């Protein structure tokens, strides 16, 4: 078939929906796209690479809350930037465990830039501000790894394990994702008093 | 060598700070421990059983802070819970990776109702408990995580990692489980005012 860029990358996700990243492979690359492991070294030298590149990718098609509105507040962007960012790694089976490791792109060096001088517009040092980010991107990882990671009691673990049950685990990450954005607004109206 | 229980772990653990977990295998294992595969098959019968082993001796070698102490505040609880639960992550090479996926053992269970329970004594919900403590396994699941996995830029993003390079990331992590405890607490105070 075609081997583009965009079409191998096509091939590449539809192939980690069926075999997961422990089971993707280049041979079973260049089966679903009908050539040669040859053929298709020319184009991706290896698993890493492509990872690297899926990881990218997933985030250019699909999270598309990188930015914040005009006039938008400091806590609804970093809220509605989650939420993306979640959907975005839960839309490929183990799309987590592939953006784990990445660091920026230069294809999005002027998102995360943005991202950072618009916290440091609201009133965040850039310290604070790469704090704040870095917490929401940690707990938002974590929140999805263990939902997709995970694909005699007593009572309150019995009883805890059903609450998680019952949804994917929106719930406790919407509600953690508040106390976190709320503990940031707390630490940056404090200034230099005792909080 | 020795293939009790206690020596066949400590080969192991020793094996994964010497391949990682994607090299750690029951082959190397046998090697290490000077035996033939179908002699180790009889003591450990593949990598899953292995590396669910591992995850929970790791936390009941090296996680020394599961329980609160006599009087402790439930702020303070999360907090040495949570450096406790980061460092025995940190302790092995992909730690991280082998805790996730994990679902408690009936040799923590105690441990975890404990933990729930606690948190119910001291204001919370049984669920608003379970989220709090689900808000720190995954914040420093994640921290720990990009920590070990990630084992021309604009001006930001440069400075910025600049600034997470120059420690580990315990810095990073450290404010950010403030804000997770303080928006908790935020939360907890509430009641059933409008926060
Ligand atoms: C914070 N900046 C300086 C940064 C640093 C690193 N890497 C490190 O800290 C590397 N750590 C060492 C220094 C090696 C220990 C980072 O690894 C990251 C990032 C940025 C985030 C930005 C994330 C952001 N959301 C979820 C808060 C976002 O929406 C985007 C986006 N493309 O739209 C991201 O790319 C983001 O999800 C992301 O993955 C980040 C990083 O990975
Ligand atoms: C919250 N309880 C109900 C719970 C549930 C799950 N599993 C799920 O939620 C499964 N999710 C589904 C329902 C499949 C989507 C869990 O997976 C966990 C836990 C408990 C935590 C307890 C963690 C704790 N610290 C870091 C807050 C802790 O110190 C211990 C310990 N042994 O001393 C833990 O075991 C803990 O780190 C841990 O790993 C938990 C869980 O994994
Ligand atoms: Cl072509
Ligand atoms: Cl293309
Ligand atoms: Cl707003
Ligand atoms: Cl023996
Ligand atoms: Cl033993
Ligand atoms: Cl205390
Ligand atoms: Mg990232
Ligand atoms: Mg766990």
């Amino acid at each position: 078939s075609r081997l583009n860029r965009e079409s191998v990358i096509d091939a590449a996700l539809e192939l980690l929906n069926e075999t997961g990243i422990d089971g993707l492979t280049t041979r079973k690359l260049a089966q679903k796209l009908g050539i040669e492991q040859p053929t298709l070294y020319w184009h991706v030298k290896n698993k890493r690479a492509l990872l690297d590149a899926l990881a990218v990718e997933i985030l250019a098609r699909h999270h598309d809350y990188s930015l914040p509105a005009a006039g938008e507040s400091w806590q609804s962007f970093l809220r509605n930037n989650a939420m993306s960012f979640r959907r975005a790694l839960l839309r490929y089976r183990d799309g987590a465990k592939v953006h784990l490791g990445t660091r920026p792109d230069e294809k999005q060096y002027d998102t995360v830039e943005t991202q950072l001088r618009f916290m440091t517009e609201n009133g965040f040092s850039l310290r604070d501000g790469l704090y704040a980010i870095s917490a929401v991107s940690h707990f938002t990882l974590g929140a999805v790894l263990e939902q997709q990671e995970h694909t005699n009691l007593p009572p309150l673990l019995r009883e805890a394990l059903q609450i998680m049950d019952s949804d994917d685990g929106e719930q406790a990450f919407l509600h953690g994702l508040e106390s976190l954005i709320r503990g940031f607004e707390v630490q940056l109206t404090a200034l230099l008093q005792i909080v």
